[PDB]
């Protein structure tokens, strides 16, 4: 007897539950609807859903009124929107968290075992007809094929939005503090507990590793002068795990906090920048608090980075991405009047979704030189040869690639893409259209509609046989982008919620923590309140190069 | 130069912070006050603090209007108060949590290292003149002396409030799921992570131990028929740690979830009762969901106990304790309109405070027999010899001891008391009066005032030299009780906040979780909504004995 929940009869976030041998029931509790499948709108929901404009429309206003916006920007109407932006977006992420790779239901285990990534939608029942549930073919497209055929870059397509490489890496770096899938435990698990912006990719993810990195003096971190400039320490001083290739594990084999940060200069660059910051903070703190110990100078300075980070990530990172005229803003107080849980738990869908590998170029331009992946990957001196000033200047100038539209992932890393598709299936993530709903959108009625064109569209149907069958990662990357956008609708509408629920759900953002005493002094609080990419750099370098999340000119 | 924060210059929860070599500053942020030490009430605080009646007064109304209360009880005015009761009481507990045994400031470490118990007030600076800070003698009273002289029971003083032993144990049992100080790590640390009502004293506190206890079939737990009645399994089947004395580790050496539950029949009794429940729940669930696996039948049934527990603990446990005419009530929805964090973290002060050892009798009456501690402690067959029905009936009839008033802890366990006093000092908990403030009360101006009498009072002063110097545990137990109360003012006013913040801050209490689907079915939800002590027993026994949290007649 077919598992009814295989059809996903419940609507609007109604919980599907098997009763007896062949029946089911939806728990439409607090879903705003009632009825067998949560299909009958309560008096207000009805009002709500009739007056609610399309997401497509909002993205429009947000990206057009270049006069009305400068006005809105200069007035309170700004925080109003920001506050609105937040609350509404974050309301879509269950918290306390729901299910994981092991439980398609609420459980104490799911709640407390920080190891499991968490999922938004349950998984595709292990007993459903098709791999996606009801519709599709008894076999999903060969992921190796799908990759090359639709995600493989032909000619490099740059981000119309002007994004650069200085951004591309910051992105990669930044995301690796919460995305750390444990190979040992397998997909659906993570080493990066904490699940947020704890910078456990600087201070490592365990107390020891931290201690191995901590110079237990002046709250500072270990480091080593090369060329007269500051850099991270090598394992010989910072005796901690890494993944540098078997070759020269002594010198140039720097310790950082994120195991894999030796594998690319980009990551290491930032690693250096932050470390040089932390210690910089300590120098400031210690002058304000001579009577202070080490443990303090450390923890306090930490929080000052968990702040600075959350600030730049919002008023600069997401700003660029958005393409909004509305000037996003980070002010924890905007939620002090709302019902918000200051707690996060990274999800698998969020993980998948953030696989923006196509941002990567073809080669890497550094002034006149032009390193190829071979010269770049695992290189180990570019950083010290060239220098932060110079390297940053070089990334802040080379365009990054459009993330959506399809076919723009360089071939070298195209393997990642395939794995995600393979992993997803292991994870048993519901179909693209299913996630469209859960994130307040309408399911696409055809590939022709999904993709703005007709070619891929037609061929994809030939493959999945039914648009519903379509999968998560592929749909996201193969969806048509908003005009001149770095990517399409589904990315923003599924990303921002995960993205903000996580940014603001950081304890330091709570009323309890958001005090100038938590950053010991007013000086600390300001560093947080006035952080900038331009300052995260030029305040830790000899000279001030060009740095931004977008190309100049 | 004396560490200024040694005087506790900041008021109303203002954070004290050292600046330079000899100065300090208070962070009166969101404290309702402003000024050098948070001593100048904002316009409303002033209104608030002038119109706010004394706690002594409230306890009065709550304990007198036996007509107006039956009326309030029969109307909505009930939930209004309940909601009021909650929110206000819970607002006094910082969340996300603040400090721990290692940090007297906010830190990422403090936030995430679930191992550290957390503290409400920072600790007494390791560089202050007196052990308590400013006032007192360079040496605290000899804890062994203090014990015998003021906490040692002379003549057994029963709880005027009518409390019985059926309650005394439930209490002990129940509290040991969140109070588990790790001897290895020392004071200020805990094995019981989760920090709440997760029943990790039934299902143990680690996945393995759980699995060793789990009968991986029908979601049920292992057990063994003795006399035809159900009991927990012995290590031989449930190969898990315990602490039964080196003697007969095979039979009668039952596994439970809480290492130390073999050490007293009382604890084991309850252990049996709950287990017999869980499996009982499973039987109900499995009939409603034949198509269900084991992992589910398990987790679901669990939550149904995390519910039932939180229900009884509130509408019966705290009810008895309170002595209120207001009929306390458990309905998670009452907070769905408030700003509440569904997260808890047990504190050291809460731990200390809950050391209600004087509830314990002199001997233990069981029908005509009358076991003494020697026959009772570590006994190992009383339970199976006598039986749940009978044993419960026997506890529900023997009075428990008044908790406050001083001098009423039986001699056998009087050692615990001394340790707490010794531990506290290791912990460096601020003075009694200091905690009085933090919990919205006025500091006592004399021992004569603390204690309703004159004898102890006079002698205690001779000891501490200054009422301020007075300590936490002693003050709590030596404070005069409200007339006919089981204990005094400070206990309720410091306990309820910790107690409720914890009860309601349970994830299952959130809007997200509080659905009938989380307890799979309506049947589950009702078991939670209608749990009773009388039912936790008589629905898992052959006959229905006398059971209540208070003596009959
Ligand atoms: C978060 O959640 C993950 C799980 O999803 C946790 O990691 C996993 O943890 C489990 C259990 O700790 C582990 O178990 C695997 O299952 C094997 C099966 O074990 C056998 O079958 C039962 C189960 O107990 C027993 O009856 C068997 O008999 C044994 O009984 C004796 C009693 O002392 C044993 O001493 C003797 O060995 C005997 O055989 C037997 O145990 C288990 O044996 C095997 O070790 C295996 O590991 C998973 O492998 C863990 N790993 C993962 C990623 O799944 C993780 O710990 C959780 N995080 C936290 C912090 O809680
Ligand atoms: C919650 O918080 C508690 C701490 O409050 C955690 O438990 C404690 O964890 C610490 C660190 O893991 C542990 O450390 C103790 O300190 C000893 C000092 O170590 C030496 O001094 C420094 C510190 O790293 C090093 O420079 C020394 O040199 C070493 O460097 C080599 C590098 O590989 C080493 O291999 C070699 O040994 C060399 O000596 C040296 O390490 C430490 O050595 C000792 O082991 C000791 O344990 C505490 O003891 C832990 N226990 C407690 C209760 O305090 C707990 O883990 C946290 N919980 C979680 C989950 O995070
Ligand atoms: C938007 C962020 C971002 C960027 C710019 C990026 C850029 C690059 C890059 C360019 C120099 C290379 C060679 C790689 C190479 C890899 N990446 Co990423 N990755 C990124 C986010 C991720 C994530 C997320 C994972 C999955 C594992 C995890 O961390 O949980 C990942 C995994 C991988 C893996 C392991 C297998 C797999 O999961 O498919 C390889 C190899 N990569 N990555
Ligand atoms: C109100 C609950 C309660 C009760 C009724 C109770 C009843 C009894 C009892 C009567 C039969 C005996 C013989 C003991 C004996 C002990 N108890 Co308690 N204890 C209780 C709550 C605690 C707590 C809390 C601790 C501290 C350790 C922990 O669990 O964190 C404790 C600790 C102890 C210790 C270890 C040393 C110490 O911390 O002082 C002994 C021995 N006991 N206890
Ligand atoms: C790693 O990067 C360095 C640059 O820091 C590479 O060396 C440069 O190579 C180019 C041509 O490939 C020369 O024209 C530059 O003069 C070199 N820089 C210097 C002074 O060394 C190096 O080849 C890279 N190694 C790898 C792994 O390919
Ligand atoms: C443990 O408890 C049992 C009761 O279950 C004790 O045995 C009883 O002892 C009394 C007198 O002490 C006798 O009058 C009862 O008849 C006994 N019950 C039976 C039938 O065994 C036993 O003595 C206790 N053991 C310890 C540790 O003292
Ligand atoms: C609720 O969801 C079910 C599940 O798809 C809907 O479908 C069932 O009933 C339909 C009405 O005739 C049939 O077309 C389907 O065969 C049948 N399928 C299943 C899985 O039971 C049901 O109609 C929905 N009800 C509402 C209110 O739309
Ligand atoms: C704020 O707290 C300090 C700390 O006790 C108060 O005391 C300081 O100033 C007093 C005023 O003369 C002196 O009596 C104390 O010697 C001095 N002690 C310290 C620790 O500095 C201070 O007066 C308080 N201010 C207010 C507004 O009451
Ligand atoms: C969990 C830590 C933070 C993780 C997220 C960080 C960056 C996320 C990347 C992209 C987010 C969505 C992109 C579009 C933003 C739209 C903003 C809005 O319209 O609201
Ligand atoms: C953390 C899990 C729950 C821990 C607490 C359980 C029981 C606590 C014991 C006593 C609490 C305070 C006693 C007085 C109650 C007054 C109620 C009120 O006036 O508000
Ligand atoms: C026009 C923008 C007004 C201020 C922000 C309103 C909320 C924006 O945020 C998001 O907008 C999406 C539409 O694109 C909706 O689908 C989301 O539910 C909503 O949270
Ligand atoms: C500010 C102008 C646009 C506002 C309308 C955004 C659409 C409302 O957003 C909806 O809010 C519900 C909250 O009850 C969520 O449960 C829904 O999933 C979400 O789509
Ligand atoms: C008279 C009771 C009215 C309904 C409950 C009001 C809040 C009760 O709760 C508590 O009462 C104490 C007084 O004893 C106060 O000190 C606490 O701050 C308050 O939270
Ligand atoms: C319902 C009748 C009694 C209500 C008055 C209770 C006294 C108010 O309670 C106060 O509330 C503050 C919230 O801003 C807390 O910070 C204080 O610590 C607390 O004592
Ligand atoms: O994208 C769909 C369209 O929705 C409409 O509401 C807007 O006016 C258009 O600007 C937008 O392109
Ligand atoms: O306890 C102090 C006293 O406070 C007064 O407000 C009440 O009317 C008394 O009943 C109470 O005993």
């Amino acid at each position: 007897p077919v598992n009814p929940c295989c059809y996903y009869p419940c609507q609007h976030q109604g919980i599907c539950v098997r009763f007896g041998l062949d029946r089911y029931q939806c728990d439409c509790t607090r879903t705003g609807y009632s009825g067998p499948n949560c299909t009958i709108p309560e008096i207000w929901t009805w009002l709500r859903t009739t007056l609610r404009p399309s997401p497509s429309f909002i993205h429009f206003l947000l990206t057009h009124g270049r006069w009305l916006w400068d006005f809105v920007n200069a007035t309170f109407i700004r925080d109003t929107l920001m506050r609105l932006v937040l609350t509404v977006r974050s309301n879509l992420i269950p918290s306390p968290p729901t299910y994981n790779i092991a439980h398609d239901y609420i459980s104490w285990e799911s709640f407390s075992n920080v190891s499991y990534y968490t999922r938004i939608l349950p998984s595709v029942p292990r007993d459903c007809p098709t791999p996606m549930g009801t519709k599709g073919k008894k076999q999903l497209p060969d992921a190796e094929f799908l990759s090359r055929r639709f995600l493989l870059r032909r000619k490099f397509i740059p981000d119309p939005q002007g994004t650069n490489l200085m951004f591309a890496f910051f992105a990669q770096h930044f995301t690796h503090q919460f995305f750390k899938t444990s190979g040992k435990m397998g997909p659906g698990f993570t080493k990066a507990l904490g699940h947020g912006v704890d910078l456990g990719h600087i201070y490592g993810d365990n107390l020891e590793r931290q201690y191995q990195l901590r110079l237990f003096k002046d709250g500072k971190l270990k480091y080593q002068m090369l060329n007269g400039e500051v850099y991270p320490p090598s394992v010989e001083e910072a005796p901690v795990l890494m993944h540098y290739p078997r070759g020269i594990p002594p010198q140039s084999q720097m310790a950082v906090g994120q195991e894999v940060f030796g594998l690319l200069p980009g990551l290491m660059l930032y690693a250096t920048i932050w470390l040089r910051e932390h210690n910089r903070v300590c120098d400031l703190l210690k002058a304000e608090h001579p009577t202070w110990g080490d443990e303090q100078l450390f923890q306090t300075a930490r929080l000052i980075l968990i702040g600075e980070t959350i600030k730049i990530v919002i008023e600069e990172y997401v700003q660029q991405l958005s393409g909004y005229f509305l000037q996003l803003k980070f002010d924890p107080e905007l939620l002090f009047g709302a019902q918000f849980q200051y707690r996060n738990r990274i999800a698998m869908e969020f993980n998948q979704l953030y696989h923006w590998h196509p941002l990567m170029p073809d080669s890497f331009r550094v002034g006149p030189q032009d390193y190829s992946y071979e010269q770049f990957l695992f290189n180990t001196s570019m950083l010290v040869d060239y220098g932060v000033e110079a390297l940053v200047d070089a990334f802040s100038r080379q365009p990054a690639g459009r993330i959506g539209g399809g076919r723009n992932i360089d071939h070298h890393i195209l393997h990642v893409a395939v794995d995600v598709i393979k992993e997803s299936r292991v994870l048993r993530l519901q179909p693209f259209n299913e996630y469209r709903k859960r994130f307040g959108m309408k399911p696409y009625t055809s590939f022709q509609e999904l993709t703005g064109e007709k070619e891929m569209a037609a061929e994809l149907e030939e493959l999945y046989g039914d648009i519903d069958a379509l999968e998560f990662y592929p749909g996201l990357l193969l969806e048509k982008c908003h005009p001149n956008s770095i990517f399409g609708e589904s990315m923003i509408e599924m990303g921002a919620p995960f993205s903000l629920k996580g940014l603001l759900g950081n304890p330091i953002c709570s009323p309890e923590y958001w005090k100038a005493s938590t950053f010991g002094g007013e000086v600390g609080f300001n560093l947080v309140k006035t952080a900038t990419l331009k300052k995260l750099v030029c305040l830790n370098t000899k000279t001030c190069p060009y740095v931004s999340f977008h190309v100049p000119d």
